[PDB]
């Protein structure tokens, strides 16, 4: 890390912009969405500016392995398997209510702990 982006004053945020209504390309060619506006909030209370690193929605846990981005926000089901290489935020959308069926996290390294508790605390005020 947290100390880290904010020195660097930018947030490496990635996803796969082709899952509407989280994140998609509109009519005028710019990246949008639900996971986008979410994005941007955690970034607007880190104190830094955000950057959206587009890519193939199997790439992203290996680009956030290698630390290409900080965070993946991209309409990711948190899973038992997914949770072998990375740690999530709590859940952000409940596909099927009452907890049920796919709970979308943010996925963070799992030695960025501080980062995680972070995000946990900007989920809990929105
Ligand atoms: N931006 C995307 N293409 N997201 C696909 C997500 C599909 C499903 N929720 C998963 O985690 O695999």
């Amino acid at each position: 890390a947290i100390d880290e982006i904010k020195s660097r004053g930018y947030l490496l945020v990635g996803l796969s912009a082709d899952f509407p209504p989280f994140e998609f390309v509109d009519e005028n060619g710019n990246i949008v969405g639900f996971d986008v506006d979410l994005a941007k909030e955690i970034a607007r209370r880190l104190g830094v500016e955000l950057k959206i690193v587009d890519m193939t929605f199997d790439g992203l846990i290996p680009s956030l392995l290698t630390k290409k981005i900080d965070v993946i926000i991209s309409g990711m089901t948190i899973t038992e398997e997914r949770k072998k290489v990375v740690a999530f935020s709590d859940p952000y959308f409940d596909a099927g209510g009452g907890g049920s069926g796919e709970q979308y996290g943010i996925a963070v390294r799992k030695e960025d702990t501080d980062l995680l508790e972070f995000i946990n605390s900007v989920l809990r005020e929105l």
